[PDB]
């Protein structure tokens, strides 16, 4: 009796289940908090407006969540990232889903508009996780009155929280954050090596190419950077780094990379003269992983090695100049996710010719465009991280608090370090790793807890 | 004409010019630092307590200092990581040293003392560049009127920032400190990639032992213990980490290494019942990197593998309990810095007995003990911001400020981000790195100037 | 009107031949090949029997042999490694193929038939390309008189060359074929690097379980599983390497691996007492790679740890024991190629039961099941060879000779090393990588041609 | 007392006798062969004039050999390889050797000499172990009479057994010899990881120099190149392979390396304008690894990134035009084995010139000449064959056998695989490794005996 969703293929529902009892066995963080948490459900009358890539790993998240009280509209935040086993197996667990992969533009805020709405008005919503920021937009933007009974946003990944905090600072955040993504059982496992294991799989999806012996560039050498650049030099690939932040670049030199710029001595002035022509001749593959805009230009498309592959792993497809490759060049479609760009013009193209690229997800994710994205241990630390954030602020009941009580509440923060070392704990066991416990007389020598925390928090680990 | 120093033989100074000038080529950071401060010279009346290895890498240091204006009198902090050709090339350049490899304690102490007093009486210093804090509690605990007239102290490395904090939370800090360690080109360079270089090779000067296919055990998993277990694994040993802290437990398996603990349990109940006794019957080598003490304990040796190496990389040397080895078991030396611990028995041992260990630099820090330490081009980082830091708090002159304003600027405080990334940019110049210059349109966009900060404080790298 | 051929769907065969087109350009020794030898048309009259995988790479060496002037009638040697959409462009391109993935053991020995037979009345063939052996045998214990027309055989694998041995041992082989494995072009790039790009991708594929941090034991470490264990290895899984060799052992040792046996001691003596329960208990994954018999057997499989994913990448499935695990246990099927195996029994499962072990591809080759086997540029090589060995003894016109030239010819041998380099250095150029010219006074001292062969034929590489 | 020796310092011995006794603990190969072998004697009566590198390795192969029966008299096979505590150790056990680190080119020859004669006559030598071919030569050149008594040669080294098969195809090899090199658990072992460890390891010993982040240019991609490639690549270095061999080359592209020439487009036409001048300009470190001449030309040199590190592992230094740069430019001695070579003129320099290159060794092999060379866990395998092949042409008594029949055995051959393998099994046994034994149905299914030998002798491994 249940129609309150829209997947793209309902029969899916038992292949996506039986992957989802596989995931429970690889998270063993999360599947620890559902037997923690159970008895006392902590989310019990929580209401979470949900938008994150409908996978199997969100798919444990979301039954972990409803497991501890909560109820749940869900929406992906990204038009190719959902499993469409996933979304069937969520849907046919009664649970509200709108997601499938291949969405158009329209559909994906279609999409997010149908978790909002219930029956055509506004849902009961009070607690909101996010993933890049769209869904926390839409409802400062459109729907202000919901905000005012929403307790707070779970932010996931750091372009989100970098729109978060232009929020904040502009005085126009309407509820408190918690920013997920700089746990460190996030930023520093997620972001890199799930990179690490999803990069190369991308590709190798998408394309079938040897990677070993032929030239990468990777643009930008953050927490996603790096993990990228590893996930390609581990599989055999020359690596060179491109980065505007020189400690990161001092990182790759020291990793083992030759940090080059696109550009004549790293400045850009707009001209094609300005271009390292001799330098991108030779690229065979380049991924964009900076959450900047236009770091893949059309100058440097135009200057790429032919037949080169041209991705992104930022959150965001302005990375690259997609646009300026539809406006002039012709797209050939390979397979879903694949396409060749023909440089020789707009308007067709001789099929056999070898001046093209080969874009992958359409300059989308490309992990989660082209694969399934990051594998279920380790997005086990990311989404325990979302949980625990998940209770702490519905614990908290901003929108019940006065005036003057939300003034002094409304942040964006962090989860504190011990429950950070929690999750990660139950990620190392989960190896069957042994830490040790401190002495007494080591904790002293140290100045910590035998319980932790074991660091301070200016630790950057 | 200069007779002020003490070093082992001032007939090595022409060898020892000849590497620093080499180093000067591999430092570019710092002799940047040299020539674009010289004509300002903004060191002027600076009189610089320095007790710090006596390297060719400290060498560079000192005479930056004194190029930019500086007096100093310096001295090393551990007893073997002086190099005496560094020291009498020092020495013959008219400055004063007092350091040599192989000093016993009472030497060590001795040295300390030789820069504190000069010609009889306490020298007016009024700066201090410490590593590991051995000289700041001497100044603190001994010569606490000479702190009246002193600025500031610059601190290296982690055990000493440990010391200072403990200091200003009782509230018996003197005089402010600048975290030198803290800064990413220190930490994040010097602690991992140095530990990294300077390991393997440090074991391969003592023992000359072939490492791949060989059984490691890194205590730790920090700075250091990341570092060391690269510099171990690249060698192709099968390196096993132990860890008190789960988050660095998580990186250790996520970095593809496998997590154990000495105690079965990660328990240690001080009888040798809770030994992994199958364990360590099977590790080749063990390297301590914790900064704690005893976490390479009587029992752990008593388990060991037959001639196991031991050796420790962390300041120092109480991590390994080698005063139970010298109360119970024969030391041969093999060659300076290296002997075996024969666990037969103490007044004698068999010349062919099987059952022994060998201890690399007697327990202190391996990589200066054994071989060099840290590279130049690595040390180029630290010793950046050393002089920096010297400069920053010589301008700020704490010594001649009101008692109101002493209490407001008395403080542990870590360089600005902005000098870390410039100390950055000179090393990826130095490796032929081209860093990326932002579009305004860019940096509006992740909301930075093109000039930098390019990171959030909070940022962890 | 072209009937003559069996594949999964027909409709698929323009996105293959959009694959194809690419392929084209990732083969540069195999295309180089197709248009050196094009207007001498070497194969015509040649009338080839192919059973080898029928992938995208696959395609490519038909439609070379095809532009050469060869008939071919083709089939896959494997019930899982067709790939359907090669299939279709080769049906549609008028080529006689019986290859589709998911093939029942009745329907893969249905297709062989086909090639050999048109209208029902043997083919008039005279040349076999051969993957494994399976058409070869066929040929000779059911169409010997077919034979007699046959010039040669060329076989691609490291099975199918022990099989062609033991016939020529035995006296039974009845014409000459060429031993296309153990070109070092194809032994050392096919062999090797192929299954470091193919294993770790149809693992992702399967199961997309996070691998690093995880234990794996791979049983064998020839060129297979010297390629294998660098796919587990560069993705972070802590591999331990089994091996009867010992000189093979003595690789795994030097490159870093730990050297176990499933049996204590190494001793099997059929007895569970004899596994190491201990060491298999922590394996999160076993790969097989000898190309022998129960590798891992029934009690190596009662043993393994919950959850664990075995596969096997050598040529046939009986490296695992499947027959016991199709007799006593209970399978559930998670997708094509992916089998969970219920260690609780035979009579039901558990949806929720926890006791299991995941099998990849029934355990046949689980690169090509589960994957899309090695990627075009390293098939490149492997190909290469196919086609110059198909020419070498198709000139020879073998089934043409007099019985005593027929005698001395008679022989399994391996391409001259004059070939292989032309091949590397075709591969080289496809990289963009440049080789040295030595000069005639560099030649001479190493006692060289300036055009090679560079190396005697004792040389290992 | 004993007097029939010359070394530099024979109060080194017990220094020596310390590092000997740990090296057979390194050892286990041989000193398996010194227990097996010693109750029979089997070199009893051998007298072994021996010209290898004077480290502790060979230090406890000469041991072995005299264990075993025999007598020796030894030099070293290089000026600057020789370990002085070795050579004196070995003196001190009153056994003749003539070697001491940094021989001249005359006391190189003189050394050799003191082997081939005792007390001013021939020595009644009957065995000859050679690394090189430099004894080979002289008792073909100098003492023919010598070698009518002499049984046969055992060859170390690849450059050696080059010259043996030139002497055999000219009909003027007057003994048999065996090739020692081409033992897999020499030329697979020694040859490659050998120099993987002590490459890396002789550079930060000499200069002391950062890797990570640095260019090398590896010419050469055999053994030696493929294992001093790994040595570079492990520290973080980016690594440019040279090759002429185009199997060699694709090696090194699957490997991950960009494959270049010092030449344009790989073709030196005999003057600079051929020099890749760009390439060259930014290479840190050069090193020559082929056993050819002039690898690293005198325009080479020229073009060389300033402050460039020039070194060669190959066994004679002429890979180097070390001549050209003694006839140009001035030499300024940093340490013993490390030159600066300033680019300025022959006439003198400035202390302070940047523009010169750093010689190693003189050109001579690095890893011995600048650390200690190969650990004696490697060299284990080298020398237990050295033994094996020491044995095997004692006992066969070819001085002995008339004519006819030295006509028949007159050959350079390798050992049996059998010998080669026993050899692996004790190397693997020395790491704790366990080689599974085959069942007697998985021998005959692979068509071996359970004791081996396992593979044919085409295997390449
Ligand atoms: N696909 C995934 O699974 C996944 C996971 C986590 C984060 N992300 C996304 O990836 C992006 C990066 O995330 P992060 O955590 O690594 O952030 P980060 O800030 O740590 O790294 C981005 C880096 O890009 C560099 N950069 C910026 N502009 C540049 C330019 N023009 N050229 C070169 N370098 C430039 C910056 O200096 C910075 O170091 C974000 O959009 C984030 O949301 C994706
Ligand atoms: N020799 C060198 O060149 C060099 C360079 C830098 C720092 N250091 C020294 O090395 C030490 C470590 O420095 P760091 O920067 O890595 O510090 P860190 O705090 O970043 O790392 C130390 C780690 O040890 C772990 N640890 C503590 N007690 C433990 C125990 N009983 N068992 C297992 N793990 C345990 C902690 O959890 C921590 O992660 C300090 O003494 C520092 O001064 C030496
Ligand atoms: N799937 C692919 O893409 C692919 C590619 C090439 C070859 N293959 C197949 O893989 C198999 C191996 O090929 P290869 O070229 O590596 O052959 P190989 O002879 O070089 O290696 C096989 C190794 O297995 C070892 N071995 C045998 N029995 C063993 C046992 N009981 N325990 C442990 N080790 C044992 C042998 O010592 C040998 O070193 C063959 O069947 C071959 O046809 C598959
Ligand atoms: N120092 C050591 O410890 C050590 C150990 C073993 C061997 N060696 C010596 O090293 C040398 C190489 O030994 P190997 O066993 O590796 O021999 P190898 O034949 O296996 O490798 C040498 C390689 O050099 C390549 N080459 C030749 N001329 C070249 C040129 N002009 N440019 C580029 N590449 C070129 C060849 O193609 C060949 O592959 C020999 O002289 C040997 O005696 C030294
Ligand atoms: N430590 C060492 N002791 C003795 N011989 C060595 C050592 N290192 C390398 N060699 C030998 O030197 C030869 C090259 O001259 C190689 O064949 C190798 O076996
Ligand atoms: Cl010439
Ligand atoms: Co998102
Ligand atoms: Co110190
Ligand atoms: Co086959
Ligand atoms: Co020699
Ligand atoms: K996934
Ligand atoms: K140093
Ligand atoms: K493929
Ligand atoms: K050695």
């Amino acid at each position: 009796g249940f129609t309150d969703y829209k997947v793209a293929d309902i029969t899916l529902a038992a292949w996506g289940r039986r992957e989802l009892i596989i995931a429970e066995s690889e998270m063993p963080a999360l599947m620890g908090l559902r037997r923690k948490y159970a008895g006392q459900q902590p989310l019990k009358g929580a209401k979470i407006l949900g938008c994150i890539h409908m996978t199997i790993q969100t798919g444990v998240l979301i039954e972990t969540l409803v497991a501890l009280g909560a109820e749940v509209r869900w929406s992906s935040c990204n038009i190719f990232s959902t499993q469409d086993q996933a979304a069937a197996a969520i849907a046919a667990a009664g649970i509200p889903v709108f997601a499938w992969k291949g969405e158009t533009e329209e559909e994906y805020e279609w999409c997010i508009e149908q978790t909002i709405l219930k029956d055509g008005q506004p849902w009961d919503a009070n607690m909101v996780l996010d993933d890049g920021g769209d869904l926390t937009e839409i409802l400062h933007k459109k729907y202000p009155q919901m905000l005012e009974r929403i307790h707070g946003i779970t932010e996931e990944t750091t372009t989100g929280v970098h729109r978060l905090l232009d929020m904040l600072k502009n005085g126009t955040l309407k509820v408190p954050a918690i920013n997920v993504n700089d746990s460190v059982t996030k930023s520093k496992n997620d972001n890199k090596y799930g990179c690490r294991h999803s990069l190369n799989d991308a590709i190798k999806r998408g394309t079938d190419h040897l990677l070993s012996g032929k030239q990468a560039l990777v643009i930008g050498y953050g927490d996603v950077g790096k993990g990228s650049s590893q996930s390609l030099r581990q599989e055999g690939m020359i690596v060179k780094v491109a980065e505007v932040d020189p400690i990161c670049a001092m990182q790759a030199c020291m990793d083992g990379f030759e940090v080059v710029s696109p550009y004549k001595n790293g400045i850009n002035d707009g001209t094609e003269a300005s271009i390292d022509a001799a330098l991108l001749g030779k690229i065979d593959l380049i991924v964009t992983t900076t959450g900047n805009v236009n770091v893949c230009d059309a100058n440097m498309l135009k200057a790429l090695k032919k037949r080169a592959v041209v991705c992104n792993i930022g959150h965001f497809d302005n990375e690259i100049d997609t646009a300026f490759m539809r406006k002039n060049w012709a797209w050939e479609e390979v397979k879903p996710q694949v396409h060749k760009i023909h440089r020789t013009g707009k308007d067709g193209f001789d099929a056999h010719n070898d001046d093209y690229l080969i874009l992958l997800a359409e300059g989308r994710l490309v992990n989660l465009g082209n694969a399934t994205g990051h594998p279920s241990r380790i997005m086990d630390g990311s989404f325990a991280n979302q949980v625990l954030a998940q209770i702490h602020l519905f614990e908290q009941k901003y929108a019940d608090l006065p005036a003057a009580e939300k003034a002094k509440r409304l942040s964006v923060e962090v989860l504190p370090k011990k429950l950070d070392e929690e999750v990660a704990l139950e990620m190392v066991k989960g190896f069957g790793g042994v830490v040790t416990q401190l002495t007494p007389k080591q904790a002293e020598y140290i100045g910590v807890s035998v319980e932790g925390p074991f660091k301070p928090d200016t630790y950057r680990y």
